[PDB]
């Protein structure tokens, strides 16, 4: 029977996987009555979550279950989840209709609008499957989540109530039109990742993130700068002490963008070891349907996960098929990460919307194993390696630049040359060749020494300094650098390639090395992360001309 008092595992009668509470089971498996086996009852109904107005502001555990104590013992901020309504039956929500008796809708049509927080408004589609005909329409006023606010004839005369919430099965995927190639960057604002590892709205990411790499600062850096209206966050169980942060420190949270409170545009799943192993293995099936959910709207959605231990947990099998483990876990993370996308969503308007996944990867159990490694190589496209020596480096974000990628590169690219700068590729892997140069370098040079090096190596090895200095490197605790805007980014970029070019027809002309290491306008091309006005940087380049002609003239 196994861990069953306080579980949620429902295989004991004869068919296959099942779910419930105090043996009371729900389906993802066909049921047939009463099972053989003990007191076991069935509902019929999935495993599913609730879908409306109530979402938002809202901390769940992995079934959507609202969280209780706030302590009990020594343990200060410990909870679970309580058996309540996912959704306040309680509060009224003021509906404005956005359909008439008369319409013809279809699945994710939407029939009105909710302002749920001052940041989102909720807007209230068809659930998929149902067709029609607005027979009846609510009227601007304040309901709660249960009335009834639309009613549906289908083809078949059949009459369907629609309120402001839906249900949906948490193991299969929201529906929609078209799922669409990767081609919108999710900008972050961070320059290393926008820059040389892009995320795509719609992408999939890891971060491996050993302990000590600034792996909380930079997720707090994406969760508020990306450009999704909508994150939903699965973790906060992986410190002792992280669901007491959270709990006390969550609602302190800005939102930079607005100035309301971060908690306005976000939805928590918290994984703890309290919690029950099946509520932590649907718990990002239960993300990922609400963020779904989001995005059916219109929304760009950011699901962050950062909750490798409590997930990870394993369990024990007898039976013949037992396919293996680090196959167990190939399946199940393939077709959490399938999910993730941009999409033309169900509805009769044209409309756009996506999830894009950032799964944070660390693991205090050793290394980065099979039960985390090459199960994933295919399917996550973006990996943005921490590294715990650039964190004692003191280089921030401590991504390592030689051993990240992205393979959405060629997937975003003329979006940034249609709109930002059309050499935005182009710089971009120059500034990587010249990384790549650099890397090379240093490990010839602790090899022999630089005292051999000739005037254009040191020169290469300056630039690739100033790069990661004035570019890699970017500071999330300052007013400005905090985000850099793309057109920014590439306006920095030109500065610090422009210089590359000065310098090495410098060297190619007789200029010494130690005359550009110098030059003024150097330490102006060090500071410009700290500067607002991207015009003030742009005339940096003219700067940066005028002080090596100065160096031509007085040389050759």
């Amino acid at each position: 029977y196994e861990v069953v008092r306080v579980g949620e595992l429902g295989l004991i009668g004869e068919i296959i996987r099942l779910e419930g509470d105090k043996a009371v089971i729900q389906v993802y498996e066909e049921t047939a009555g009463v099972r053989p086996g003990e007191p076991v009852v069935g509902t019929g109904a999935s495993l599913s979550v609730e879908l409306g107005p109530g979402l938002l502001t809202s901390i769940y555990d992995g079934i959507q279950r609202p969280l209780e104590v706030i302590r009990e013992k020594t343990g200060d901020f410990i909870a679970r989840g309580v058996t309540a309504p996912a959704l306040p039956r309680d509060k009224k929500w003021h509906f404005i209709p956005k359909a008439k008796v008369g319409d013809k809708v279809v699945g994710g049509d939407i029939i009105g609008e909710v302002p749920e927080t001052s940041i989102i408004v909720h807007k209230i589609m068809v659930p998929p499957g149902i067709e029609g005909e607005i027979v009846e329409i609510a009227e601007e006023g304040d309901y709660t989540i249960e009335e009834v606010i639309a009613k549906v004839k289908t083809p078949s005369g059949e009459i369907k109530e629609l309120k402001m919430y839906q249900r949906w099965p948490v193991r299969v995927k929201r529906p929609y039109k078209e799922k669409l190639p990767p081609e919108v960057p999710l900008i972050t604002g961070q320059r290393v990742i926008d820059t040389f590892f892009p995320q795509a709205k719609g992408g999939t990411a890891a971060i491996p993130a050993p302990f000590g790499s600034g792996k909380t600062v930079t997720q707090h850096q994406l969760a508020k700068w990306s450009d999704a209206q909508v994150v939903i966050y699965i973790g906060c169980g992986e410190r002792g002490n992280e669901m007491t942060d959270v709990l006390e420190e969550f609602p302190k949270l800005k939102d930079p963008k607005t100035g309301k409170p971060l908690m306005e545009r976000t939805v928590l799943i918290a994984n703890t070891s309290n919690m029950p192993v099946a509520a932590r293995e649907a718990s990002i099936y239960t993300g990922i349907t609400i963020a779904e959910y989001f995005r059916d709207m219109g929304y760009d959605v950011a699901l962050m996960a950062d909750s490798t231990s409590r997930w990870a947990e394993a369990l024990r099998e007898i039976s013949g098929r037992l396919e293996g483990y680090p196959a167990y876990l190939a399946s199940k993370l393939a077709e959490f990460y399938e999910r993730a996308g941009r999409v033309v969503t169900l509805g009769s308007d044209y409309r756009v919307g996506s999830v894009s996944v950032i799964g944070a990867v660390s693991p205090p159990g050793g290394d980065f194993s099979e039960p985390v490694v090459q199960n994933t190589l295919r399917v996550v496209k973006v990996f943005w390696a921490l590294d715990a020596d650039l964190a004692r480096r003191r280089h921030f974000p401590a991504i390592n630049w030689l051993t990240s990628y992205s393979l959405y590169v060629d997937a975003v690219k003329d979006w940034w040359h249609k709109n930002i700068d059309p050499e935005w590729k182009a710089m971009r892997d120059k500034a990587m060749a010249l990384l790549q140069k650099e890397s090379e370098l240093q490990e010839i040079v602790r090899i022999v020494g630089p005292d051999a090096l000739p005037e254009r190596e040191r020169a290469i090895l300056l630039v690739a300094r100033m790069l990661r200095e004035d570019y890699l490197q970017q500071d999330a605790f300052d007013e400005v650098d905090t985000y850099c805007p793309p057109e920014k980014q590439v306006t920095m970029m030109r500065v610090l390639l422009n210089f590359y070019d000065k310098t090495m027809e410098a060297i190619n002309r007789g200029v010494p090395l130690e005359e550009i290491a110098k030059l003024p306008v150097r330490e102006e091309i060090g500071r410009m992360k700290f500067e607002r006005d991207v015009s003030k940087i742009r005339s940096l380049i003219d700067k940066t001309n005028e002080q090596f002609e100065e160096l031509f003239k007085k040389y050759g």
